[PDB]
């Protein structure tokens, strides 16, 4: 199983924006499911009440589409990778380099969702001022954090990282009991993952994957501590030479 430094050393942030998250007009499998999270987010933190002062989005990667949504309803975002690299593409476009991924094409398609209130310059305003901080994190350790001191977060949000960051589901639950350390008793956990996969690619390389069904990501939520408030399965997979997904899986929780 793909293990922490092999994130290190051969995760390509470039590369992995290129291949899943450019969404041109072709309608291809990539796509899809990107439109796909991107409604669930619109859904999690517009139309139902999921809102508050501090989200902290876990493993976003390069990537910054999963927060389009969640500016709206939180004063705070602080975002977390455990990849330097992945970080420092992210930054890039945080502070709005020329040299950022262009993100435009996906930033419309939220603006859209919302009825265009805001123009695209508008709702990438947004986010840059809800980013408060950009942190190594590390689920696997239960100060996820470490050092770092945040208060009691509203929401903890968690897009294809849980997969991809734990071989076995000991560690799975032990991690989301991690990620509970970070949250308000009552407060929200978000996670949209893949179904039954066992590896991704990215270019040339290769990253494991923990294959787990509903029930599996169900049982263990419950299990952390937390109260299951919605749970949505779809049937769209990636790409054949991409992913060996079933599916993917969205849930809202709740902390006791
Ligand atoms: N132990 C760990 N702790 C925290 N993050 C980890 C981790 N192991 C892997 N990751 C992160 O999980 C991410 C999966 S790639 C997914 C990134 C983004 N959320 C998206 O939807 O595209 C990688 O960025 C990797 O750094
Ligand atoms: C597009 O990014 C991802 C796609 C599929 C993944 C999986 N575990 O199947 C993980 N992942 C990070």
């Amino acid at each position: 199983f793909t293990s922490k430094d092999t994130y290190l050393s051969h995760f390509n942030p470039r590369d992995y924006l290129e291949k899943y998250y450019k969404f041109g007009s072709r309608h291809s499998a990539e796509s899809q499911i990107l439109k796909h999270l991107l409604k669930n987010l619109f859904k999690i933190f517009c139309l139902d009440g999921v809102k508050g002062d501090l989200l902290i989005d876990i493993g976003s990667g390069p990537t910054i589409y999963q927060l389009l949504s969640a500016c709206e309803s939180f004063k705070e975002i602080v975002v977390t990778d455990y990849s330097d690299q992945n970080l420092q593409e992210l930054e890039k476009w945080l502070k709005a380099a020329p040299a950022a991924f262009d993100w435009s094409p996906v930033v419309t398609y939220v603006c859209d969702l919302e009825g265009n209130r805001v123009k695209g310059p508008e709702k990438e305003e947004k986010l840059r001022q809800a980013v408060k901080q950009v942190l190594k994190c590390d689920v696997t350790q239960s100060q996820p954090l470490g050092a770092v001191p945040l208060p009691p977060a509203d929401c903890v949000l968690s897009t294809l990282c849980l997969d991809a960051a734990c071989p076995d589901l000991p560690t799975y639950c032990r991690a989301l009991r991690n990620l509970g350390s970070l949250l308000k008793p009552g407060g929200f956990l978000v996670i949209m993952d893949a179904l039954k996969s066992s590896y991704y690619m990215i270019g040339e390389q290769k990253f494991s994957s923990l294959p787990l069904g509903r029930e599996a990501v169900e049982a263990a939520v419950k299990e952390a501590g937390y109260t299951i408030e919605w749970f949505e399965v779809i049937s769209q997979s990636y790409s054949s030479t991409m992913a060996n997904n079933e599916g993917l899986f969205s849930l809202v929780a709740r902390k006791l």
